[PDB]
């Protein structure tokens, strides 16, 4: 049993969302210290874990420890109901049911029922957010897969096509690029949509964490309030 | 034979908009005080009456009283080419056509052709359209159908679905509740898709008087301009 | 060989997304003075010319002049990917390939394959962008066609459709008329569909200057950063 108090509903229903893009059911982990959820899309290419401290909550009581699983398209819906100055309630009692409240100018509460990377990376780079949606986009018109090249201070993204080609290089002097950290000159290839729901609702100003490796899988890590972890693992592109 | 002249088209769009939704033909009554119509949707659930007094136009000229029918998705579409700071001019005169002018950085007039509730309620509730509206949009997601319940200074909506469900409370300690007088529990059901087109345009701080009995129609009214009265009559659902 | 620099990726992209609606390729002049483009649409109904003086770019290096060929609906997806701040650069070298740099926060280079009047006019008007505008969608509500009528101080275009019917007038005494040179009535018409796409990214404030004649064509220019050209030659309808 649990009740969990989120500031700012819309906020939350950005976070579903971006989970329902690569994900349709997950589990959540509801603890003393936080919630927490991993799971992989259909096509078990990318990883999804998430880490949600009890410090973003402005109540977070938890009785007992418990694991609850839902459908996130169906969890999505209800979110998208509440404001950007909305309080959520996140309910949990003995039966298999979510209580799910916006609290706005009036008291609206939802009945859900419940439903039951150790790699040797050669490359980390940090980025700002809006540079990689830029990138991603890009490459959408040109191919169905984006190539990641890291060199010492020297991050590239490219992404060629039938007769087109695209190319985004970033040093150090660059905005874009807050830190690069590379042992040997590192290259691979990821599907570009992929990328593109993993950038969803990506902010701008937002650091992101980026390593991999010579065609091995990417992972990707940006926090949601500062405290709230997201973080991808993506395979490489065959 | 008239001329009326209403600043703001946008609004009145929205006003033609909204009726345009359960209605698709009606006649206008204009009369030395103001327009009025009456008219029920093609389920004959849905009971409208307008009232539009010549307080709301900066201009009401009415030289000889006249009823006059007009197709309202016809209606809409040239009043959508209004945008908010125009002002509309409605002129009649002998043949069977309907003039209206757009007057804003242009005048643009348009000739279109003219074609040819004692209830005993026992509960009245007095809340805030962006309550009404969200509460709406909440049971849509669940059912097809809302429960209206009202009690001694105690007002809920519900709807319940296949596996979910949803809930909303008022009292009057809430904003959203603005007065209630219930002579005795009352309970029924309406349908939701009908709701959702009424509550279409409502504004979020207008007031909305609701008046219903047991298992009986509903009286739904709030004011357009303060002084236009847009009446809804809604049969309960079998 | 040259090296164009324009500030403000968006509006380029605007003016390029513009000509796509009636030109599907086209064969780009770069001159030292500037940029040129001159084509009809598919059904030879329209003539484009399109004149870019050097004066609207930031940086403009032209080595030695020459023609390309590109295609416009793949040109407009990429530079639809820049900002309002964003810098476009424009370098062509050796190759049949045109290069494109959108630089922002980060800089983003896109290689793209390239591929291989005197009419006597009886009345000239000048009219601002809006009013032009909203009349072409006002009348494509009523009909296809448009009719434009211009007499000694007096501007009219009007649409007959089915059973409606659209007027709008103007006089020296309006807002929206700036200039009117007559020679003798004048009066035409042509298609609301090629006007539409034509009044497509026109400005409100802008001047719109319309020259025809009698059952013959129309002539429409206005200017692009205030020095740009964008003229249009529209064959009356049959």
């Amino acid at each position: 049993p649990f009740e969990i108090v989120f500031e700012g509903a819309k906020e939350f229903a950005q976070l579903i969302d971006t989970a329902s893009k690569l994900i349709d059911e997950a589990a959540f982990k509801v603890t003393e210290d936080g919630i927490s959820m991993r799971a992989m899309d259909p096509s078990r290419v990318v990883l999804i874990d998430l880490n949600l401290p009890s410090s973003i909550f402005s109540k977070y009581e938890v009785v007992e420890p418990e694991t609850i699983g839902v459908n996130l398209d169906h969890l999505k819906k209800i979110l998208k109901r509440g404001k950007a100055k909305d309080t959520l309630i996140l309910k949990k009692g003995e039966e298999n049911f979510l209580e799910i409240t916006i609290q706005g100018t009036a008291t609206r509460t939802f009945r859900v029922p419940l439903i039951d990377p150790e790699l040797p990376f050669t490359a980390k780079v940090v980025v700002l957010g809006e540079v990689l949606k830029d990138a991603v986009k890009d490459a959408s018109l040109v191919s169905d897969s984006i190539k990641f090249i890291a060199r010492e201070n020297e991050f590239i993204m490219k992404a060629e096509g039938e007769t087109q080609e695209v190319e985004i290089k970033l040093t150090l002097e660059d905005e874009g690029l807050l830190d690069i950290e590379v042992q040997e000159e590192t290259k691979s290839a990821y599907g570009v949509s992929y990328l593109s729901d993993m950038v969803k609702g990506l902010g701008k100003a937002d650091e992101v964490t980026i390593k991999f490796g010579n065609e091995m899988p990417m992972q990707m890590e940006y926090y949601i309030r500062d405290e709230g972890r997201l973080t991808f693992l993506l395979a490489p592109r065959v």
